[PDB]
């Protein structure tokens, strides 16, 4: 069993003996701090927190004891608030004071907001406050995920309406391949639900799990799959039969989507001769509702996909849109699963653009990109405490490091606003106080152990929508 | 609860329907395949087996819930209900796999054979790569475990060099990792992959994980000392910083205590106050309980030479006998702001440059260290390289025209010495031949159980470093 008393920095079991005396209070924000191309952060995933680790029961007369052996071995040194955690054990039956505002799930917030603030609802309890920031800070994680991949649509949906003149199929044109490429199980669910927020196409099955426990959809699932290859399924017939793999592979699923890998040999060979000679015959007879996705894996990716786009345009019918870029047939598509990040993807769908290609043709698979090549840096999350009260006196605090102005921290009580223009601010020293802007856009989402407002992952889906979905 | 019928990539579930008819074996490997990385630390696929594989991973529950996932997943029924059922019913829900893998802990040059996997029941043929995903998945402790070891490596060699000995070493890359990963999970996996290494670790994740899964003779595998964060100096105001500093040196008087000092003005602490106000508080210190000091923001190489500098000219500098300089054992340094491998190296050849001994200081690393990394750093990657059809055992394997790095290896493998001593992953089962001695793999898991098994003691005995063998 997970335990709260276990799972903090090391060093933040000392800090109770650190604090001012006489502190009652502690006040920490999150923010994605501003770094003076990712302007604006889909705040996304403490809501998975807050249930799975911070609600509840969280402290028994074990945990404490489990949490005393560890650190006296580990710290060789008693050091270890049994004290403190004892009054919430017994005052509280191990609910935590803590109470937690946060702007509201799938909101889309430009840099250097608050997005959440942490403060202990007892003044026993001041030391709980940044206990916690470990894991909250986690919340990263989902945030940089769903961010990175809302970016990626902009560049997709961009180039589709220039491309066709409209955003159909653009909820299936970013594929999760990242299930085996992250770092655990767990890390799997989060950020494949992180991605769900902005598509609707996944392999990675632990966040369909994630988002029906935590968050909740009006339709069974929140993302869905179609069959495909491997090169396991190819290569298993032997070298000689690639052509009888592919043909017994979309006879199989011949009333469905398929997509088949046509890289194991010869990728250029497997275009021309195979699909688009020996077994065309099986492919033109193919249902709209039904196509062949040609899947490439290998190669440097722009050139890859334009030279397996030449070669099919030659052997298939290709029609030229109202637009004037190029369209294979309806029962033949491409998905690009190899090598695609955000910035190889900007590179493929502005080449198919010179080379008059719609991005109807095609879709992408991102694995390891989009769900593990992304860190705690990208869009500087960071949680500081920024207001303390100490002899009954609040005070507002902050870090300035003189060699780096980025890292300078916002002062006391914070509140988020629109502006009159329809922009975020934050205001600092307590300011939202004086109601010169709107209401305070925080809402209270836990307190003294309790989820107190939650979101349905509907709801996030709209709040996180595209400026030009929205012109649609 | 987890369900291994839930933890595969979706199109996995579809590929029972397109192996040639009448196939009764598919065999697989995994390898890294092909900044120098051209050795891997195997680690972690001993915590995958004992929590995800063995025992009864299949119930009749798991199966209808995976049954109800996929029929709405897929919009279709392409779920093999029948060949889970057939588990379940004939082997009690234990799968039937053999695993063989190299011993944990072993350090191993790039494009071995680290792990097979293959189906013990004919009817079976599907499951060897349904659990790819999962399996694949140990590119993350082994990433962790090396790219540490290639770190400590580079902190071995300039300590020795600046100092002529390795005193310290197994406590100079702390792990400032949790809050910068992207899960729990995560989190206990990559800090116990970096103790295979270093002792010092403040994820505290790690140290239940490698209890339960591994174990120590010791009580704990790594540690920690007391240290400050921002809030607990930022709390006392602005013009309070002294206080803070004096509070929390004579709370921690008598144990190491590590105190960030970059909350304004980093030069000025650690020459005004740290070097002048409260010079009579850390002077007076026991080596075993020396005040650390940690800068936290700058150009992490400029910023750790001016401290050094700054920190020289107030306190008592020796030259050690190697001719480098040397804090009094009172005072040390940790730099815990931008270190990966990169500007860990950059780190310690300034400070040798400048004739600062690397005995002065420890790194703290975090996203660098567990965060920062993915599976082509080492290029991790499962393949089949066998299978048998009608009776006949064919040699398979992937060649893409492009791409001959991502060539996969033929037909049944194994793992053997050289007469060298060097290690050579024999194909299409020529290990069989005897020409090479014994296959250096062993099975680890068959048929629902782990049948081989490392503590974590003598994990860190394998990966060793050859400077740590030499004395
Ligand atoms: O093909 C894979 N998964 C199936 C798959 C996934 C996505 C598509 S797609 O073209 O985006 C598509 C999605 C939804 C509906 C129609 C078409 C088609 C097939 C696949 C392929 N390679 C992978 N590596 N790692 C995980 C992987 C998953
Ligand atoms: O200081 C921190 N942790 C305590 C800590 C960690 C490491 C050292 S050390 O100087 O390497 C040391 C380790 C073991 C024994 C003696 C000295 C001293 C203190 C710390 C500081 N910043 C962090 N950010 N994220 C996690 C963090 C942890």
């Amino acid at each position: 069993e997970f335990n709260i008393l276990l799972a903090t920095d090391s060093y933040k079991v000392t800090h109770y003996k650190q604090y001012p005396p006489n502190t009652s209070k502690v006040y920490s924000y999150f923010e994605c701090r501003e770094k003076k191309k990712y302007e604006e952060t889909v705040f996304y995933g403490l809501q998975y927190i807050l249930n799975k680790y911070l609600k509840g029961k969280v402290v028994t007369k074990e945990k404490i004891q489990e949490a005393k052996d560890v650190y006296k071995e580990h710290f060789q040194d008693d050091v270890f608030n049994e004290k403190g955690w004892n009054y919430i054990l017994e005052k509280y039956d191990g609910h935590l004071p803590i109470e937690i505002k946060a702007v509201p799930e799938g909101f889309v917030i430009p840099r250097g907001n608050v997005l959440f603030t942490v403060e202990n609802t007892d003044p026993e309890c001041y030391w709980l406050t940044n206990w916690i920031e470990t894991i909250l800070v986690q919340s990263w994680y989902p945030i940089t995920v769903a961010t990175n991949s809302r970016e990626q649509k902009k560049i997709l949906a961009k180039y589709l309406l220039e491309t066709s003149g409209n955003l159909d199929g653009l909820e299936y044109k970013l594929h999760d391949f990242g299930y085996r490429g992250v770092s655990s199980q767990e890390t799997a669910g989060i950020g494949a639900s992180a991605h769900l927020v902005n598509f609707k196409g996944t392999d990675t099955v632990a966040g369909l799990a994630l988002i029906k426990k935590y968050y909740g959809t009006k339709d069974p699932v929140p993302g869905y799959s179609v069959p495909a290859a491997e090169h396991s399924t190819i290569t298993a017939w032997g070298k000689d039969h690639e052509k009888d793999a592919f043909e017994h592979i979309v006879t199989q699923f011949s009333s469905v989507p398929v997509s088949v890998v046509s890289d194991s040999y010869d990728i250029y060979n497997a275009c021309e001769k195979i699909w688009g000679e020996d077994l065309r015959h099986l492919i033109v007879s193919r249902s709209t509702q039904a196509p062949l996705i040609i899947r490439p894996d290998s190669g440097n990716p722009l050139d890859t996909v334009l030279k397996v786009l030449e070669i099919l345009g030659k052997k298939f019918p290709v029609t030229e849109n109202s637009k004037g870029y190029k369209l294979l047939p309806p029962y033949l598509r491409v998905i690009q699963g190899d090598g695609v990040d955000i910035n190889t993807l900007q590179e493929i769908v502005e080449g198919m653009k010179q080379k008059m290609w719609s991005i109807e043709n095609i879709a992408f698979g991102s694995g390891g990109g989009l769900l593990q090549k992304l860190t705690r840096d990208l869009l500087n999350c960071s949680f500081k405490c920024s207001y303390v009260v100490t002899n009954g006196l609040g005070i507002n605090v902050f870090k300035d490091p003189v060699a780096d102005p980025n890292k300078r921290s916002k002062k006391g009580r914070l509140s988020l606003h629109r502006t009159p223009a329809g922009n975020f601010v934050t205001l600092e020293e307590g300011k939202g106080d004086l109601e010169e802007y709107g209401q305070d856009l925080l809402h209270t989402v836990f307190k003294n152990g309790k989820v107190t407002k939650s979101y349905s992952f509907d709801e996030i889906r709209k709040n996180a929508q595209l400026n030009i979905e929205l012109e649609a």
